[PDB]
């Protein structure tokens, strides 16, 4: 029951590479999160100085 | 031998649920990256009007 054997390796390797495409992802999502942060924190500063 | 179908149909469930996971952090990524672009027009006309910064 080969085509069988065949199938399991060929979804194993899809499955690690689904895997890494979430890790990438996650890293993807934090890092922006951050970069928001940053960016959010530099608006403040001009606004609260245009405000007065 | 059923163990083997046993393991196709969890593996191609894993990797349904994977995929599902995957579109979510993708538009979650389509979305911060609007975020950031309009964060990021802002700051930059700020930077123009206030100290003479072009890009």
């Amino acid at each position: 029951m080969k085509q069988l054997e065949d199938k399991v390796e060929e979804l194993l390797s899809k499955n690690y590479h689904l895997e890494n495409e979430v890790a990438r992802l996650k890293k993807l999502v934090g890092d922006l999160l951050n970069v928001k942060m940053a960016l959010d924190i530099e608006i403040a500063t001009y606004r609260k100085l245009l405000e007065g």
